[PDB]
């Protein structure tokens, strides 16, 4: 992606949302919009985003249910437009394999949620990140999420999926993360508010480039 | 689209392909990719294309079939991941809706060509291209195709569809075409020969957008 950022795009209505987008969008050409924006402006704001700047975007969903359910989900994120979807692999393989075989159908893209960012990502998750990890190459899996707050952990994340697979890393700025350690090992950072909540969002996304 | 320039991809093999796109990747990130390479090197070359370059994908296969033909040909070719595909107004309205309808399930887009760029364009179907537009209007379409080789032309064009629609153009260089008086009524220029064909692509490429 442009400069190997890309904007977590969490504020809750769309005049902010579009505002800070279009300040920041000459060194990002790819967004990631959740639910925050999506539950609060409607699946529309996708189609709208990609149209006025020209940007991918993923919808960070979190995806996390029964394989039907999960399937529903993908149509829907696909249909509004998005280039691709992130789901979280501990609900297991078969959740999965129903978000890849809509993206398959749609020709359009999953990422692997492997292990997360935050703190309470370590009573659960952790421990089960590296089979997570390998469960997605076992399915076929070629982009991957993982944590910028534990380099070490994205280090052993990057060991298991190898060198040809896309990674991509939030929890950098707010959370703690650092940008050029966070890139030894991810191919891109996602950064929400470090950006977004700026007193000028895109001279915290050049101080971002600038210091990577 | 990036410096508003689209590469046409019409080479017929996979390397040499591969190797025109990569050298201009820096100056344009809006591909478009035809039969030509299509029917040599299979549809798989359109995801290996986005993967690699991380460039938006056109599909222009002037789709002028039926509607139910329509439907399919759009099917296939949004699950081999383009973004867009080029359809032909001249079958008529219920063969556009169907392309229209299709790419509103898969959240893609659809370019009504309305009148070519060829000599042999000003037997038929220049004298259809103004009522192709209209119609293009009247269905909600919202990207279009017109002539690089004639701007009045393309000028009446961009008055039928307003300065809202998104316009692209071929027939730039080889065909006679100029860059920017092409721009003036265009929002992007489609260049294949003038930039595939150059000993140097990247200077061609370069050249163009200095030009502009
Ligand atoms: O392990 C994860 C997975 N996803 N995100 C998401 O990435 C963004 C990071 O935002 P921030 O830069 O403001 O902390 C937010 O959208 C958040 O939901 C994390 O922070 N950590
Ligand atoms: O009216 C039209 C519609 N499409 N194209 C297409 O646009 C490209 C133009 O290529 P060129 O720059 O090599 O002439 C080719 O893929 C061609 O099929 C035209 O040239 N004219």
């Amino acid at each position: 992606v442009m400069n190997r950022l890309i904007l977590a795009m969490d504020l809750m209505n769309r005049d902010d949302a579009l505002r800070v987008t279009g300040e920041v969008r000459e060194y990002i050409d790819t967004v990631a919009i959740g639910y925050p924006l999506v539950l609060s402006e409607g699946m529309d704001i996708i189609a709208e985003f990609r149209k006025r700047f020209g940007c991918r975007i993923i919808a960070d969903f979190k995806v996390a249910d029964i394989p039907e359910t999960n399937e529903k989900i993908c149509r829907a994120t696909f249909k509004a437009g998005a280039d691709a979807i992130i789901v979280h692999g501990f609900p297991g393989a078969d959740s999965v394999r129903a978000c890849l075989n809509v993206a398959e159908e749609m020709g359009r893209e999953v990422f692997l949620l492997t292990e997360m960012s935050h703190p309470g990502a370590e009573m659960f998750i952790q421990g089960a990140a590296d089979e997570i990890a390998r469960m997605g190459v076992d399915l076929g899996v070629k982009n991957y999420v993982g944590p910028s707050t534990r380099p070490e952990r994205l280090s052993r994340l990057r060991e298991i999926i190898g060198q040809d697979s896309f990674l991509i890393s939030p929890g950098v700025g707010a959370q703690g993360g650092d940008p050029g350690e966070t890139l030894r090992f991810a191919d891109a950072i996602i950064v929400g508010r470090s950006i977004y909540l700026a007193d000028n969002p895109a001279a915290a996304a050049a101080g971002i480039i600038e210091s990577i």
